[PDB]
């Protein structure tokens, strides 16, 4: 997946985005068995003050994460993933949940590329992991955290 | 909704930020019945140059709005809520309606969460905010211009 | 199209970035028949190290390639211009293609603005184009490359 995570700046040390990328990239592996290292986190920084909630100002707290996934999970899974981002999100970063905002958008693997190649259908993750040559193998596998 | 806004860097002031947030926020309210304080506006800004249309470099005048939306509005609706935002973001910015792009994606309201809650379906907003928390209807009512 | 492009600060000067847009520009047009000017190309550039690929933080070279497109093109043409825009894009900005990453999302055309008006279905492109005023056809041709 992409996670294009909205935040002000400075209002994540990077220890705390880190921990912000770290359970995202969790929950992601966690709950649909997509390999770590497929889990984008980018994370998109503005002044305080760029954020308004009813044409009112907002200081530095507001977080949106935009999620862009492959067609193909439940509404059950899909909920539980938002939920557990609100939840892990709120933890890393110290946050109140009320300040966090997740939605999830979706399009067919067949128009999605990753590490330049074409994604898979969910779930069949290891059918295409097999299939990828050495080398992109072994540049996949350095993108995973200790 | 999430509308998010690119703007060249400075092209709009604060208090211009102020009055774009407010067209868009009222346009929305006044088009859908969702309360002012669901309409997130969220200005991304970058250097001017960095917006090209046919292979040309622009300047710092292009503005591209992204809303966000809960799938089950009408085609009409939402072909009168985009040209009600081009027609009052071109008057609270005070630009030329021609630099006015608007695109509008639309998501199941189950995977959508705003302040940390899962979205009703749209005509429900009230019965919704009604059962949230207390201090919850408390946080969004301050978010009300 | 609007093609939204996130790389990292400063890993493209104004001749790259001219290049990389170029390239998106030239594969649109070319396997859809859209005209030039209806292709937005909009660098979003953020500090190197806000990009994580599995919680491991990147450097300046990662680019995530968000195109937002009209419904009703095939998957087979839609996954012929993935592939181009990650060939093109790769020469352009001298970027090895396991670095890019490249999304469709598509939205019906009544809900999608360019210029301030409303798009047509694809491969509608000239008529509606011949519909506009003189003054937007000739303010959309100056963005030609």
């Amino acid at each position: 997946p992409v996670y294009m995570v909205y935040v002000s700046q400075d209002r994540l040390t990077p220890s705390a985005k880190h921990a912000v990328a770290k359970a995202i990239t969790d929950a992601h592996r966690g709950l649909t068995g997509t390999q770590h290292f497929l889990a984008q986190v980018n994370f998109q920084e503005q002044p305080a003050g760029n954020v308004f909630l009813g044409g009112v100002q907002q200081g530095g707290d507001t977080i949106f994460v935009h999620g862009l996934h492959r067609e193909g999970r439940s509404a059950d899974l899909k909920g539980q993933l938002a939920q557990r981002i609100v939840d892990d999100v709120s933890v890393a970063a110290e946050i109140d949940r009320k300040h966090i905002w997740v939605y999830f958008g979706e399009m067919p693997a067949q128009q999605m590329v990753d590490y330049g190649r074409f994604l898979p259908q969910p779930g069949h993750e290891g059918e295409w992991f097999d299939n990828l040559s050495s080398d992109e193998r072994a540049f996949m596998e350095t993108n995973v955290d200790v």
